[PDB]
């Protein structure tokens, strides 16, 4: 297929304002009947075409008359020669048992659903499969009543029924306008949890959480979640649900973690099932998370849709925002910031140093489902942070309604909602919104100067984004700069010039900008682009002193988590040099020293404390190199952490003891102190052999939770104690029949330091807990191995390459999805040497002649190959 692009936009030749529909389900041939009522709102001529794919058309009416002016091609159906008003009737047929893609109506395990963003809906009739055309649907659904007791659609059910043969009915009014890609039906016999929340106004909302039979131990953390979800959107945004049922289904075959359609979402299992044996502490944040994510959609998302696919990020930057912040509010804010810094700096920067690199609203897109990207989403919430952090939260509170106010049931744009937070705030976001446009990450080098003589301070501040392949061209952003400065005893300075106070967040907006700051009685240590103000590369020359001075003194805990990681950066670059030369680490003193305070320190909060004592990843640390050299970067990381073992072996197995806790408990506090025991866990599993052995395996057998078990077991296999075999044959035994927690094996087998890795993971394939049918064994496994074992991926004999190849052969044919996913890390090859160059190329080259080549696959690869 063609590309499209964003400047292309046209308004529907026809709208559609209410559609009917009836299922005669059945998994091998399910029978669609639309009845639509359209409205011309193009020229006279204009015929109406609709989108369709993989659907076998019975026939076509039009106000009850069979209709002969259309013709079927290529992903389409083109009906000529009609009234400016008619009622369409489409009857069509479709296969969910065939439907390996899980795009459209499928089967998950005996249950029917369908997942319909971005482009789903035609997979099930001809529509106008676009998010500007927005119907009011009613669902029929018909079907056996053994096989499919329950039979759910969006909104309310208004009708229902029995039938002869052992059939039954429902049908569902969703009151509310809707984009197809909202559109959900899911079939099937289920557990269901039932509970209920009044709105602060006193609607009483019926919750429903639908899960397979056997799973309502696993339900009640989800349903607190929604609850929770609910009630901070009352308090924080002022919103309120606006319909009468809200129901969730969990579904173990999905391709991605959940969807927000009006009403009845649907999620991925990995998001809705925990209990204490099976979930870890970060299952249960995530599950919070997400849940909150779907609930955030019911504003940003569906009451405020997007008028087309190039403006994803008006519901998935903002919805990320709404969740962070959820999660920040009802959790440990720092620990949230770090963990979203890491992923943009580790994750987000790489795509944006990639071939598929996008600026947050795209302007070309082949396959939009390639475009559900770090970049629209976490970059994304990153740009809504910065209109928060330029508006401050009233203001920003009121651009949000005025947002609403304005747009509140129709389909808008990225620049609409930019407009709303200028015309709500009176801030002016001209040149702020080149954000939405420009690719890449920027770069802020900042000078700075003290003079004595003057008693100021000035910072020098430049930025550049490099050219991008997309873009050529590059501009200045408008970058808000958020600094403090601190005196030697870590009192904040206050910042002020010729007799005014000055605001911390600075406006970089040029190439070059000078910064001068008066009444600065003695020379500062500056805290830079503080909480990670906008999301760039910072370039500053620190010295150590400054950095471990920050990690004592400043005041918001972000800051000295950052300063650690600047401090790390000197040394990992260092060490992988050294490697590169066969040398081995070397690491200054007051380095391990800084590390031995943040463990000794009482007043820090274990919270940031375990985040400290949690090294970058072997993905972060890449985003240190121009050329990435897996192999040193993972035996890197492995040497510090042996050699910070070493150094701080008491002072670790001391911290480690004094956060033990008796009672599990799924609170922020308890938390905290399991991820700090935990961070130590990992330092320790790298001590003396047998000390080591008998430590990891003790706590994997008295664990009364699966966060303590977990860590346990991966220290095992990070450290290849002696246990490790023992450990993870005793796992699978207790948990071979439970995917998800099976999940968590695989990701360990396909992350193993072992020599042989690859061979394991390749025999996993017969394992009778994985298969290539379902998503989440194909991520936890394949996934883990290529995208988070970077070293044995990397091989130098090429191994990782070629199975990769063989995966995505199966399946390019089988999930497309799925398998675009799988394919990012072999589009990477320009950060590599030229033998690891030569060899991601040819295996680019041979999946570029595959028969059937999925247009997925294809856009990657055509860029990776450019
Ligand atoms: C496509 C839906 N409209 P969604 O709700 O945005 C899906 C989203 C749910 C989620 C939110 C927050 C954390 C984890 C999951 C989702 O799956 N996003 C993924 C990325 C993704 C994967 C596969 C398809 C689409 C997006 C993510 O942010 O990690
Ligand atoms: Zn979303």
């Amino acid at each position: 297929p063609q590309a499209k692009y964003r400047h292309d936009y046209r308004a529907p030749d026809y709208q559609i304002t209410d559609i009917d529909l009836t299922f005669d389900l059945d998994a091998q041939k399910t029978v669609v009947t639309a009845v639509s009522q359209a409205v011309r709102h193009g020229a006279s001529d204009a015929p109406l075409r609709l989108n369709g794919e993989d659907l076998k058309l019975v026939s076509v009416h039009i106000n009850d008359e069979p209709w002969t002016a259309w013709k079927e091609e290529e992903g389409a159906l083109v009906i000529s020669n009609l009234p400016e008003r008619f009622t369409l009737k489409i009857i069509n047929e479709i296969s969910p048992a065939a439907n390996t893609a899980l795009e459209g109506l499928y089967q998950s395990g005996d249950a029917l659903c369908t997942q319909c963003e971005a482009e789903g809906f035609r997979h099930i009739t001809y529509y106008l499969d676009r998010p500007d055309v927005l119907a009011r649907f009613t669902t029929k659904i018909i079907a056996d009543k053994i096989k499919y007791p329950f039979l759910l659609s969006n909104g309310n059910r208004v009708a229902q029924g029995e039938l002869e043969n052992g059939r039954h009915w429902v049908q569902w009014q969703d009151p509310f306008p809707k984009p197809c890609y909202l559109f959900a039906l899911v079939a099937g016999d289920f557990d269901v949890l039932r509970d209920t929340f009044t709105t602060r106004s006193g609607r009483e909302v019926a919750l429903e959480l639908y899960v397979d039979r056997g799973n309502l131990d696993r339900a009640p953390w989800a349903m607190t979640s929604l609850k929770n979800s609910m009630k901070w959107d009352e308090e924080r945004f002022g919103l309120e649900y606006d319909l009468d049922i809200y129901m969730i289904v969990a579904v173990d075959f999905f391709n991605m973690g959940a969807m927000e359609n009006k009403g009845l979402n649907i999620f991925n299992s990995k998001y809705v099932l925990a209990r204490t044996d099976t979930a870890t502490d970060k299952d249960y944040l995530d599950i919070e998370r997400v849940i909150g994510h779907e609930y955030f959609h019911n504003w940003t998302g569906n009451r405020v849709t997007c008028r087309d696919w190039f403006q994803l990020s008006l519901k998935e930057g903002l919805t990320v925002f709404r969740d962070q912040e959820f999660s920040s509010d009802l959790g440990s804010r720092a620990v949230n910031r770090i963990n979203n810094v890491r992923t943009m700096r580790g994750l987000q920067f790489a795509e944006d140093a990639s071939p598929m690199a996008h600026p947050i609203r795209p302007d070309m897109v082949i396959e939009m489902n390639n475009f559900y990207t770090l970049t629209v989403y976490e970059k994304g919430a990153e740009v809504i942070r910065m209109i928060h952090t330029l508006l401050g939260e009233e203001n920003f509170q009121k651009g949000m309604q005025l947002y609403f106010e304005r747009h509140d049931g129709s389909a808008a744009t990225c620049d609409d909602f930019v407009q709303a937070m200028e015309d709500a705030s009176n801030v002016d976001l001209s040149h702020f919104r080149r954000w939405y446009s420009q690719s890449g990450t920027p770069i802020v080098t900042v000078k700075d100067d003290y003079n004595p003589e003057t008693e100021q301070y000035t910072l020098t501040i430049s930025q550049r984004t490099p050219a991008t392949p997309d873009q050529a061209e590059k501009q200045p952003l408008h970058i808000p700069f958020a600094i403090e400065l601190y005196d030697n005893e870590g009192k904040v300075i206050p910042l002020q010039k010729g007799g005014h106070p000055v605001n911390s967040v600075l406006n970089v907006t040029q190439a070059e900008q000078t910064f001068v700051f008066d009444n600065v009685y003695f020379q500062p240590v500056p805290a830079l682009l503080c909480e990670f103000s906008a999301p760039v590369k910072l370039e500053y020359k620190w010295s150590d002193q400054q950095l471990t001075f920050l990690m004592r003194h400043a005041r918001n805990d972000f800051s000295r988590w950052d300063a650690a990681q600047s401090l790390l950066a000197t040394y990992i670059k260092l060490n992988v040099a050294r490697h590169q030369q066969g040398q081995p680490l070397s690491l200054p003193v007051h380095v391990a020293d800084a590390f031995r305070a943040v463990l000794l320190d009482e007043k820090i909060d274990p919270a940031l404390a375990a985040e400290i004592l949690t090294l970058p990843s072997v993905n972060e640390m890449a985003e240190l190199f121009d050329i990435i050299d897996p192999i040193a970067i993972a035996e890197v990381r492995e040497a510090l952490t042996r050699t910070l073992a070493t150094e701080l072996a008491d002072e670790l197995l001391a911290i480690y003891n004094a956060n033990y806790q008796s009672e599990y408990r799924v609170e922020h506090e308890d938390i905290a102190k399991r991820t700090l025991r935990n961070a130590c866990l990992r330092f320790l599993a790298f001590g003396e052999t047998h000390l080591a052995d008998v430590l990891v395996s003790k706590q994997f057998h008295e664990a009364n939770n699966m966060t303590d078990a977990l860590a346990a077991l991966s220290a095992a296999v990070a450290a290849q104690l002696p246990c490790r075999d023992a450990l993870m044959q005793e796992y699978d035994d207790k948990w071979h029949q439970n995917g998800l927690v099976m999940d968590k094996w695989f990701i360990l087998q396909a992350t193993s330091p072992a020599a042989n890795v690859l061979e394991t993971v390749r025999g996993l394939l017969q394992h009778r807990s994985f298969t290539m049918s379902n998503p989440n064994r194909i991520r936890s496994l394949i996934g883990a191995f290529a995208g988070s074992n970077p070293a044995a991926f990397h091989a130098e004999d090429g191994s990782g390459y070629l199975f990769l190849v063989e995966m995505l052969t199966d399946l390019n044919s089988r999930n497309p999805q799925v398998a675009s996913r799988l394919i990012e890390p072999l589009i990477r090859l320009k950060r590599y040497d030229a033998k690891r160059q030569e060899k991601m190329r040819a295996a680019l080259e041979q999946l570029k002649g595959l028969e059937n080549l999925s247009g997925d696959l294809y856009e990657k690869i055509t860029k990776a190959l450019a």
